[PDB]
């Protein structure tokens, strides 16, 4: 999965 | 802060 | 939902 | 970094 927090875990 | 996980916490 | 990134969006 | 969203990116 794509992660945005601004930072792939997918 | 913007959150992407696919979902503002800012 | 609980968010940990270390920071409730729930 | 540890990620909790409930799912290490570290």
């Amino acid at each position: 999965v794509q992660i945005v927090y601004a930072x792939k875990l997918a």
